[PDB]
């Protein structure tokens, strides 16, 4: 398991810097891996989301980029501060993950480079994800997979509304999903 | 492996006692956990829901509240019997046994101001798995009052449902866990 | 304790035409819970350019994986059998990764007229939305019905369906992820 230590330290640079907390827990269950998002912006742009004098702010990316080694880029808007293993001996201290087997499958979700035959969504998961847990406040999460360049390996999520807000923080309901991939040979 | 035995011998006082039957599954791979959920309500209030007579019946929670040694209280709105490991330890009790690790995250759940939505998971299931009667289930980790921890489904319907027994398709989630044990 | 299709699999499925369509399951067995995950990619055929203004019933496609005693796949399945294990090559128990039976047990008449029902209609069914190039515009239902189908012993059913009228779409729909609880039951019963 490695994670975003499911304490709040702010790690994370949408609009300003620190902007935000992203708590995104992956475990690696064998071929899949399974894995938990929040995001909390605590100041910036989209501490108040409003679309009556910001109407344009109706989407937020946040990357993360990572390694041959899938280690955690700087071009990454997370931080590689509080991004590490833990196992039961303060090892997220450490930090010298060097985490391969965590990564998007290459085989699965390779990078984008275009008979004519290929999956644009085999990369993407959208469902909905809630504001403050209240069902007006429809979010589109969307998750990519490998498909940023300047990167071996590479997590989007993006959320995106259509419904224009009034004076809203952008805190989101926890959301579970998979992907796949590790080490091949 | 830590479940409410697949099979349906009702467990839940929703409106009537005894109302209905909860299938929930905690499987814990390492610090995450991964659980299924569904609700069939076999006699009482919501298993003919008509909203053409009856309107308010349009919402449903079901507790379960936790100890120190991660066990369910009198206070849970599902009875205890039949809560354990699978099926070959399923009889022997739980209770001297801690259930720690598959009790949510107390840590996880514009200033140093906090979440609120962190602790929730807000989707769809569908009664009968029919698309047209649209479920709202809203999961909230840790929200309850006078107990260690809590789970707590709501499932709540917007469109007016003529004579429908409460039988909603599986649904699947994780949360974040604490392992010392 | 992992099964599926290759991550980049060659064409393992007949829908409309032979060899018409590409299906990447992965189901991972989290001990007493199958992890699992489906994207398909419809190659040639009808359904790779579907145009719902030529053929208005065109609004459905569906994937059945009908399993044995011994959890092996079966001509009957729309999943060809060549493609399929965990990543190296015999053949197969395969049951410990199939749906358990008293969850989602077959569907029989000899049901008791007491209401005390064994299961719902419902809880063996996984409904909710995948989107085909995950664009938001295409709102596509996933339906994943387990052990409802008849001359098999387990079985899996993904269909696939859309209101929306497309015009010359390539059925891609989004990975999705879900659970069902598994069959592993150790023989010796104490």
């Amino acid at each position: 398991t490695l994670w975003t230590t499911p304490d709040p330290s702010p790690n994370c640079t949408i609009d300003q810097e620190r902007d935000s907390k992203l708590t995104l827990v992956l475990t690696k269950c064998g071929s899949q891996i399974l894995a938990n998002v929040s995001l909390l912006v605590v100041k910036g742009k989209f501490s108040n989301i409003n679309n009556n004098t910001n109407p344009t702010d109706k989407k937020i990316t946040v990357k993360l980029l990572f390694n041959e080694k899938g280690v955690l880029m700087d071009s990454s808007t997370l931080k590689k501060e509080y991004w590490n293993y833990r196992n039961d001996n303060s090892t997220v201290s450490q930090a010298y993950d060097n985490a391969v087997p965590f990564m998007p499958n290459i085989k699965a979700y390779p990078k984008p480079t275009t008979e004519d035959k290929k999956s644009a969504a085999k990369r993407y998961i959208v469902s909905n994800v809630y504001i403050g847990g209240l069902p007006d406040k429809t979010v589109v999460i969307t998750i990519k997979f490998n498909a940023e360049t300047e990167c071996a390996y590479s997590i989007t999520f993006e959320f995106t509304w259509a419904k224009t807000f009034e004076d809203v923080q952008f805190d989101s309901s926890s959301f579970t999903f998979s992907y796949i991939a590790q080490e091949n040979e």
